[PDB]
Order: structure tokens, then sequence, then C-alpha cells
């Protein structure tokens, strides 16, 4: 059975309760803390590729109201991101199950952009997602994985200084 798992589960928790907060720029931002999955149950000699994409937890604006996250009254349908390739994609499964896969060079843009940048709305809240996706081969497959733990709200500037903190205490 193909087993996915949160590398850091614990430093990614101390963010989490405090809701965690991710730079977004016109350039594109690199996360802290970085997502890192441990993957076993792959065929090593099969040949994966490794998505990563940001789902909308919800359909609502956020707001930084005397100290805490409040969501707006005015849901709107939130397009899905655009998905981002691991550039060591595509791969074997050993490749991938030798050490945690890290996605370092992924930056958070709040503009259309290039691309390699992921889009998201300033102020919504975002659920960290992967796709495995089995290339190649005959019989083309995709297992899905969410990471509530590393659940975000992407924001032009830090609000909570709390996150601000944690931020610096650990990079
Ligand atoms: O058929 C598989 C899909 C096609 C695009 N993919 C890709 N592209 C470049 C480098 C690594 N992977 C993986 C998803």
């Amino acid at each position: 059975e193909l087993r996915v798992g949160l590398e850091e589960s614990e430093l990614w928790l101390r963010f989490k309760e405090l809701t965690n907060e991710m730079i977004v720029t016109k350039n594109g931002r690199r996360m802290f803390p970085v997502l890192k999955v441990n993957v076993s149950g792959l065929d090593p000699n099969a040949m994966y590729s490794f998505l990563l994409d940001f789902v909308a937890a919800d359909n609502h604006r956020w707001k930084y109201v005397n100290g805490e996250w409040v969501p707006g009254g005015k849901p709107e349908p939130q397009a899905p991101s655009c998905v981002y390739i691991h550039p060591d994609s595509p791969n074997f499964g050993a490749h991938w199950m030798k050490a945690p896969v890290s996605f370092s060079k992924v930056k958070l843009t709040n503009k259309l952009n290039g691309g390699g940048q992921i889009m998201l709305n300033s102020l919504h809240k975002y659920e960290p997602r992967i796709h495995i996706v089995r290339v190649g081969g005959p019989q083309r497959m995709i297992t899905s994985h969410c990471f509530p733990e590393t659940q975000f709200i992407a924001v032009t500037a830090y609000q909570n200084e709390e996150i601000t903190a944690l931020k610096i205490k650990y990079n």
C-alpha cells in the first residue's frame, strides 16, 4: 500500500495552532516551512511525477480583526490553483522513497505570472495537496493526499506577529 506522510508535522502544528500565514508577492515567495513528504509503498522501478496544488479550504475572504482571523460574509467560488511539478519529476519510485520529497522551490504569487509561480488569492485560506502520478507505464494512476497540518492564509505581509516570530525562530 502507498503510504504518504508529513516530515516535521510537529513544527507545522506550532504554525497551525496560531493560524499559519504565507507571504505572496508579484514575483513569488518561497514557503516556510517547506512541505516535505515521506513516501513509501511505490514500485522502485516505476515512474512517477510529484505535483503540488493548493485547495481553497473555504469560499471566504479572511481579515485580521482585533488580533484574530475572521471570515467575510460573502463567499465566492474559488477557482482551483495551478499545479507545481516537483523539478526532480519525472523519476523512479526509488528516487522518491530515498529521502523526503521537499517542495522548497515553489513560489506563491498574487499576480498571473510567466509560470512556475503558483497564483493564490490574497486573504484566502489554502490546504496544500499533492498528486503522485504514475507516468510512462501502460496503466496511468494518480494518488492524492491533503495536509490539513499545513493550512495557511495567503497574505501580502504577516498580521499575527506570533507567526513572524515562529518563522524567524525556526528558519
Ligand atoms: O503524464 C504525466 C503528466 C504530464 C506532465 N508531467 C511532467 N511534466 C514534466 C516533467 C515531469 N512531469 C507529469 C504529469
